[PDB]
């Protein structure tokens, strides 16, 4: 439609980034669009602007409920939106930098002690509680979305793939999200809740404990498989965990949907009381870092 389009252009505001925003750097390029840094001219904030073509992208619906999503669930533990603008045919996305990067980086190329873990997922609980508590549902967590500022601070982005969901329909079925990272009863297309973001986040858990989610090494098809009917994932080593730690991930990746822990019960597990100041994860970004400069 032409008629989502002009929905999408309604919600956006006229006018030039250049006006607030100056020294524009590239950073990447993704399917969607570009990514730069840049700085507001006045604070000297660092931001994070996405440029995109509106005329080539598929699924409009999808970057209107993006945008609208991070609007109305500011947070803490969410990396937030600043503004957007429509420039002609391009739409530009204007967020928060976090420069110590992905959690991604430091997951493949760093060892994670338990209390650095439990910082982590204690400030991805937080982000998942209060999401869920304003009936949205992220379903597409992984470390390649926990975006990390420089002080160790802790923030869930992508919102694209995220449910909006209502006491007149307070499930969802579609196989929606990263197959590695999704929970059995969404590979299996049955009525499923909040709970996928627990199940995603003790995969995460299990990046920052291994280095990949399970079944990497496989095909994403042959994953898809694997979850369906392996259920809860074996560690390659449990014997290094401890009790607690090991009582944590149970608890997250749980089969009974009911038994699975929520972000707000899990929020309160012995596990997090270990958990180290968020100021450890420097020395972290900083190895990540280091260990990508070739590429
Ligand atoms: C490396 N520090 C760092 N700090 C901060 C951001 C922030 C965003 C961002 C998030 C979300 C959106 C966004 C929000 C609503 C609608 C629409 C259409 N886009 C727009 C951007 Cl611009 C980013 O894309 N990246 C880069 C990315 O690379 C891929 C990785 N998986 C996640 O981070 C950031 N990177």
């Amino acid at each position: 439609d032409e008629e989502i389009l002009e929905k999408l252009r309604s919600i956006v505001s006229v006018g030039d980034p250049k006006k607030k925003y100056t020294r524009f750097e590239k950073i990447g390029q993704g399917a969607s669009g570009t990514v730069y840094t840049a700085m507001d001219v006045a604070t000297g904030q660092e931001v994070a602007i996405k440029q995109m073509n509106l005329q080539q992208q598929p699924k409009k619906e999808l970057i209107i409920n993006e945008i609208l999503v991070m609007r109305e669930n500011k947070n803490p533990n969410i990396v937030n939106y600043l503004d957007s603008y429509l420039v002609g045919d391009e739409l530009w996305v204007v967020m928060e930098y976090l420069a110590g990067g992905s959690l991604t980086d430091v997951v493949t190329e760093t060892c994670m002690d338990e209390g650095q873990i439990a910082a982590v997922c204690r400030e991805c609980l937080q982000a998942l509680e209060f999401l869920h508590s304003n009936q949205v549902i992220h379903r597409n967590i992984k470390s390649d979305n926990i975006l990390l500022g420089m002080d160790g601070s802790v923030k869930l982005t992508d919102f694209g793939f995220c449910a909006q969901i209502t006491p007149e329909q307070s499930k969802r079925s579609e196989m929606v999200g990263t197959p590695y990272w999704m929970a059995p009863e969404v590979v299996t297309r049955k009525a499923y809740g909040p709970k996928v973001d627990i199940w995603s986040l003790g995969i995460m858990a299990i990046e920052m404990i291994e280095g990949e989610p399970p079944y990497l090494n496989e095909n994403p098809l042959r994953a898809l498989y694997l979850i369906a009917t392996n259920g809860t994932p074996e560690l390659q080593n449990p014997e290094k965990l401890s009790a607690i730690f090991r009582d944590f991930l149970n608890r997250c990746l749980e089969m009974d949907v009911e038994k699975r822990g929520s972000a707000k019960e899990l929020l309160q597990h012995q596990f997090l009381k270990i958990a180290k100041p968020l100021s450890s994860l420097t020395p972290l970004i900083a190895a990540a870092k280091e260990a990508t400069k070739n590429n």
